[PDB]
């Protein structure tokens, strides 16, 4: 009945092989068009510059390049995915100025669900009309106090075709260079000891998109006239990869500490180009190019019980980030054609000895939870410190004290009410990994620049009597000292700096209602937001790039589904409709290369779907779907407004999964 979370068993009844399709019933997240990292993400209209994907509680905030979205995990690795729309209190961790996607990798215990034994094999296959094929396999089990798992998954997707009316630069229906060969695996071993009180989990996960991909992944190929032509978009072979090595600890009843949760991880993002020759951003490195972002981090979270219903929570977060290119290239630095200035400038850039940019985030927090007779009060405090070192070796540091509090009030067994007022900070992000080389100039940080500081406020209610269900939230957010890294990535300027450049206001709401009577499930959801960026700098420093957000149109979703008892079988309808949207995220208007009058056409997608459980149980699903049944030609709103990447046209899908 809840659209904000999807569980594993739910996903086994589903035919989708990426997050955007998996979460399409949740209205306050929106995805852009295109495949893999073509996709930008928004939460309440706010972009990946602000919203993190945390998997097993490991996450970074750096990007590869402003023309592509931050990597979004492959759902076949996860036992559960949540959207926390809100933020969270003092113990949410580093940078939680907005909500997040939260995901946890799958477990032996999870894969074992269907079965009457301690070991197992899983096989899946999928076929998609528009257009691709997927298969994988998984082995897992538990013995003595150990659990272990190995999973392999591959989704080979061809170029997809848009809905009725869209044409290619060469007259065809498909989206050029939208093919990716997607591979992922997971190795996991865990142990439970200390008379069942202590648990250790060690895991390694790879997730790799490989294919023929444009310079700027957010665009395809337009005709020879447009800035988007075949030699300007210049598609070589590329491999983009997320990796994650995680060590997780969990203790209960450890003296005066009631619960301890700890984790240490390494997180790598790599970009491999076969030939970056015709890619200016990467510096036209001829042949093989490798860019890497490494994130090391550590979290310790403690809970001590102070009275029968009063918990004290305290802990530490440390995160280190390192951008690491193949090689610096500020040597090749060049300005086009007072130009006396240019010359003193090329000179400057050439004499610079560049090094790997780094960012350390440290946090400590304390939080109290007091609960009495259906009324819960949470109050809390964080100290956030950061250190940023740019590729020019310059170091800037700041710290903040962040208070937060909230209440949950439950007067009655069907109803509950919540609100909160949280402060949180986010430290400047490092400039695009792919430009770190310096060819286009030095990217520094001005003296004394501060963390963006967010004030989040919200109220909501929740109602559920086993048959009707309903939920609502209203939220407000101010972000002060919004950071702007230097926005123009074309153009060669000698020294430019990240600064506090203005402030951000956003407000809006979501509603959900549902009805479930033996077999029949009905759901509706609506969500609307209003992110607005204000420049407080003479130079208007803020930008309308999708990484930041977009004014999405009011989004409505709905589904209707019936589960039969004979056979075990569910048929369903699902739709997402988004209304006409008007306006930039920027108050001062956004501009071409001149003032753009932004309007995003509205559109409606319908899907039908089926899930057939032939053995009367969860070990074999045969699923069938038809997505975008009317073959609606449209463009998602979470992306630029000039007609970039369409949403997939009618797609038909059949997937099977089988544990035994
Ligand atoms: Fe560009």
């Amino acid at each position: 009945i809840r659209t904000n979370i999807v569980t594993l068993q739910q996903k086994d009844e589903s035919t989708a092989t990426d997050m955007r399709e998996l979460l399409k019933e949740e209205p306050s997240i929106d995805f852009g068009g295109g495949n893999g990292t073509s996709q930008f993400l928004t939460l309440r209209g706010m972009g990946q510059n602000s919203v993190d994907i945390k998997v097993d509680n490991a996450y970074s905030d750096s990007q590869i390049l402003y023309h592509q979205g931050r990597f979004i995990v492959d759902p076949a690795l996860v036992k559960v995915v949540s959207v926390q729309k809100g933020a969270g209190s003092a113990s949410a961790g580093i940078g939680a100025t907005n909500g997040a996607i939260i995901a946890k990798t799958v477990d032996a215990q999870d894969l074992l669900k269907g079965l009457d034994k301690n070991w197992g094999v899983r096989l899946n296959s999928g076929f998609a009309s528009n257009e691709g094929v997927s298969y994988g396999a998984s082995v897992f089990g538990k013995e003595g106090n150990f659990d272990g798992l190995f999973s392999y998954n591959r989704n080979d997707e061809k170029e997809y075709e848009a809905g009725k009316g869209f044409r290619n630069f060469n007259g065809g229906k498909t989206v050029p260079y939208s093919a990716l060969d997607k591979r992922s695996y997971l190795a996991k071993i865990g142990t439970t000891f200390g008379d069942g009180d202590h648990r250790i989990v060690l895991s390694h996960m790879e997730d790799q998109h490989r294919g023929i991909r444009t310079v700027r992944e957010e665009f395809t190929v337009g005709d020879a006239s447009s800035r988007t032509n075949i030699t300007r978009q210049a598609p070589p072979y590329r491999e983009t990869t997320q990796s994650n090595t995680n060590l997780a600890y969990t203790g209960k009843d450890l003296g005066f500490v009631e619960k301890l949760d700890a984790n240490a991880y390494v997180l790598e993002k790599k970009r491999y180009s076969a030939d970056d020759k015709d890619n200016g951003y990467a510096g036209n490195v001829v042949g093989p190019n490798h860019t890497r972002i490494t994130t090391r981090g550590m979290n310790f979270n403690f809970d001590s019980r102070l009275a029968e219903q009063t918990l004290l929570k305290y802990g530490i977060n440390y995160r280190h980030q390192e951008i690491k290119p193949q090689a610096f290239l500020n040597g090749e630095f060049e300005i086009s054609g007072e130009k006396a200035k240019d010359k003193k400038d090329m000179d400057l850039v050439h004499s610079y000895k560049l090094s790997n940019p780094t960012k350390t985030d440290t946090g400590a927090y304390i939080e109290a939870i007091h609960e009495l007779d259906g009324f819960t009060l949470t109050g809390g405090l964080r100290y956030d410190r950061f250190k940023v070192k740019t590729h020019d070796g310059k170091t800037v540091s700041s710290s903040n004290l962040n208070p937060s509090f909230g209440v949950i009030w439950q007067p009655h067994e069907h109803w509950s009410f919540s609100s909160s007022h949280n402060y949180a900070s986010r430290s400047p992000r490092l400039y695009d990994a792919l430009q770190t080389h310096g060819k286009r100039g030095i990217i520094s940080i001005a003296d004394g620049t501060k963390a963006e500081r967010a004030r989040n406020t919200e109220i909501g209610f929740n109602y559920n009597d086993g048959t009707f269900a309903a939920n609502g939230s209203y939220f407000w957010q101010t972000i002060k000292d919004a950071l702007a890294n230097p926005q123009n990535r074309h153009v060669s300027a000698a020294v430019r700096e990240a600064v506090n450049a203005g402030y951000i206001k956003n407000h809006g709401y979501e509603l959900g209602a549902s009805y479930r009577t033996g077999g029949l499930t009905a759901k509706v959801g609506v969500s609307h937001s209003k992110p607005r960026f204000y420049d407080t700098h003479p130079k208007k420093l803020l930008s309308a790039n999708p990484e930041f957000g977009a004014q999405v149109g009011r989004a409505w979703t709905a589904s209707l589904a019936y589960r039969f008892q004979n056979p075990n079988l569910e048929i369903g309808w699902r739709g997402r409709y988004v209304q006409k949207a008007v306006g930039s995220i920027l108050v001062a208007g956004q501009k071409d290369r001149k003032l753009e009058n932004v309007v995003r056409k509205g559109f409606g997608v319908n899907d039908v779907f089926a899930n057939w459980k032939p053995l009367g149980k969860d070990t074999l699903n045969v699923n069938l779907s038809v997505n975008n049944v009317f073959n609606t030609f449209y463009y998602p709103h979470s992306q630029r407004w000039t007609n970039t990447l369409p949403g997939v046209g009618r797609d038909v899908r059949l997937g099977v999964n089988y544990k035994f």
